[PDB]
């Protein structure tokens, strides 16, 4: 007649339980559904995001309509050299074919809990640009970040 | 009817954001293509560069119209001698069949951050130098610069 | 557009003071 | 039928005996449970708190409203310095941009037995303090109270 279909909480499967009642709240469990990266540890989380770009841009003092330009070169300086930098240094982003030299000082310093997460929110932008400059001429990197 | 050509900026891709922003100026993030070895942390900055170039200039008193001629004969020194030399000594560049000596102290002192980073100027040139030789005569070279 | 070049002196920055004035 | 569960006090355990009686009063030992930190000497104890603290308002002649302002200011003072300072100086705690001086005398000569002692009871709120901060920038310190 009609066709059974197997649930996915069975009945005779075991609930945490702390004195008597249930920790878990199975009935928002699940309407609980948050994408893999935004509760992954991989990358930092927005608030430690939102701190370093803060701290970055005070110490740069570059104003906040400047300052996303910079992160530009940032991400791209950032592929072919690893996200371990010497704290002790700098990094550069062109203004065509002129050096403009950026201390490595707040970038690794205010980078918490590491840069390596910290950069990890560029990872979706960096195989975008990594891709669309392939099409035109070999890119071919040394690190990531 | 039209075949759909996918976009590099997909829009399910995650830029990354700061209260609610973009931290990415992503309309010239794509018109931005700066050269590999320009952006690189292997060799020196070119303001690293005009600084050791003239510190060391300094140091010779050789005059500007004969300091290049010293550069050839430091390239060549520099690729059968690896780039950690002693700071107390000298390099050698003829004059035809008669030894002329140069002090080691401001080539190494004044390299900053580090001398192989400086001589990574002249790899381009390098090869274009090993290979013209080997032609005519074997220059199987001890290191590099 | 133009790269942002940093100042030496920063705005943030605390210049030594005596009675208010430097 | 009935599963033998064990008691916390065995038959065949040594209770410690003067003269044939018992020295402890094992009725009330299970019924005297004490917090960790308040049975602990690595905290002073609160009648030698209440005499520091009381014997440090009457040499500031601070009145017992505009006293607990100033404990904010010593906590804060107390957590980029370490709880050993200079007796022959002072600390800073601010009317918003205008530095006010108080001298260190008492705050160490009135600290029985030790002025690291006295400080451990603000440690509670000093990390509530700390990580509140951090929150909203950085605020890594040299020691702690």
């Amino acid at each position: 007649h009609t066709v059974p279909r197997i649930k996915a909480i069975t009945s005779k499967m075991r609930m945490p339980k702390s004195k008597g009642a249930t920790v878990l709240n199975l009935e928002h469990l699940l309407e609980y559904a948050p994408q893999q990266i935004d509760i992954s540890n991989t990358r930092a989380t927005q608030s430690q995001f939102d701190t370093w770009y803060e701290a970055v841009q005070l110490a740069y003092d570059i104003g906040e309509t400047e300052m996303p330009t910079v992160m530009n070169g940032l991400m791209v300086w950032c592929i072919e050299n690893g996200t371990s930098p010497n704290i002790n240094g700098v990094w550069v982003m062109m203004d065509g074919d002129e050096q403009v030299e950026y201390p490595l000082k707040p970038i690794v310093e205010n980078a918490k809990p590491t840069l390596r997460q910290i950069m990890a929110h560029f990872s979706d932008v960096a195989e975008a640009y990594i891709e669309m400059r392939n099409k035109k001429e070999p890119y071919m990197p040394r690190y990531g970040l």
